[PDB]
């Protein structure tokens, strides 16, 4: 067996190896690249997401949102408050001023230090799920917006037409700007690249061990998991690495930093923050093996993970059983 001890693995894909996304995808699980939950792609010095970023500015952040914590410094929810919308370049200077900005630190460590100490303190803004792509139209190689889709997928797979079209979203983040732990609609891959600006630390539990992670997160938020069956679809909460060191939960971490991709696995539970002003680009994809996942996906019926009419199908087709449950939630 691959990778046993579910680390983080880093690739370095040629120009070659870059020509076929799903090709390459295989080639990482085969490597075992998928027991940590995540993996990190550099890609081949030449190539280029666009040729700059400098016309960027005028990208509208319709409803930023303002992250407010309750809790303790290593465990904690947060909600989102709505603020008025700002465009890029609004965002940007706000992120850079006294309020927001990254504090003076030594290296990663550090910040993380600091982040943990401190997150619970301030309350960050960020930009999230702005449907749209900053990959060049011309840009060939594993550009975001020009995957294959999870309905093709679901239909090359099981013979059935589906609705629904999925196109990637943007991201933009600040100094502590915080994704709670998680795993994607549907046990969904993700992929995310990070176009510009400050690095974003990441946390993820092997999918091998999900359920401890779900286990520690009912012991520590205890109403939260009263109210739903699969809370953590919500995306409101946080437990740092050491509380999740002192449960005993196997966790990894890796920084992300501009012009690198991140993959995350089926069922693989990520959190993480951003260490300042930053933009990243992100989509779900879907590949054979995500399939059987995908039928065994939790689902938050309570009203609180509404999410969209595109995963209707999905639960539709490969959960008829929870459908009906979970599309009332969605009313
Ligand atoms: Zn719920």
């Amino acid at each position: 067996a691959q990778n046993p001890n579910c680390n983080i693995m880093i690739f370095h894909p040629t120009k070659e190896e870059f020509n076929d996304f799903d090709k390459y995808i295989a080639y990482m699980e085969s490597q075992g690249a998928h027991r940590a939950g995540l993996a990190k792609i550099i890609p081949p010095k030449e190539w280029k997401a666009r040729e700059t970023y400098d016309n960027i500015s005028e990208i509208l952040i319709a409803t930023p949102l303002q992250q407010v914590a309750s809790g303790r410094a290593g465990v904690f929810t947060q909600y989102h408050k709505k603020k008025k919308a700002m465009t890029v370049g609004e965002y940007r200077h706000l992120a850079n001023s006294k309020k927001y900005q990254t504090p003076p630190h030594q290296n990663f460590e550090d910040l993380e230090r600091k982040y943990w100490k401190n997150r619970i303190y301030n309350s960050p803004i960020y930009g999230a799920d702005i449907s749209g792509s900053l990959f060049d139209e011309n840009t060939k190689q594993w550009n975001l917006g020009h995957l294959g889709t999870i309905q093709d997928l679901l239909e090359k797979e099981c013979g059935v037409v589906i609705e629904g079209v999925n196109t990637p979203y943007l991201y933009f983040g600040m100094w502590k700007t915080t994704f709670a732990w998680h795993t994607e609609d549907m046990d969904l891959y993700s992929i995310n690249y990070l176009h510009l600006g400050e690095p974003k630390t990441w946390y993820v539990v092997p999918p091998e061990h999900g359920q401890r992670l779900e286990r520690l997160a009912r012991e520590l938020f205890p109403g939260s998991s009263r109210g739903c069956g699969a809370f953590l679809r919500h995306k409101v909460a946080l437990i740092s690495p050491t509380v999740l060191k002192e449960n005993g939960i196997p966790f990894n971490r890796i920084t992300q930093e501009a012009g690198e991709f991140m993959v995350t696995f089926p069922y693989g539970y990520h959190a993480g923050f951003n260490h300042g002003f930053n933009c990243a680009e992100a989509i779900n994809f879907a590949t054979p093996r995500w399939i059987d996942y995908g039928k065994m996906a939790s689902q938050c019926s309570c009203g609180e993970a509404r999410v969209t009419f595109s995963m209707d199908a999905f639960v539709r087709i490969l959960q008829p059983e929870r459908y009906d449950l979970w599309k009332r939630g969605q009313d």
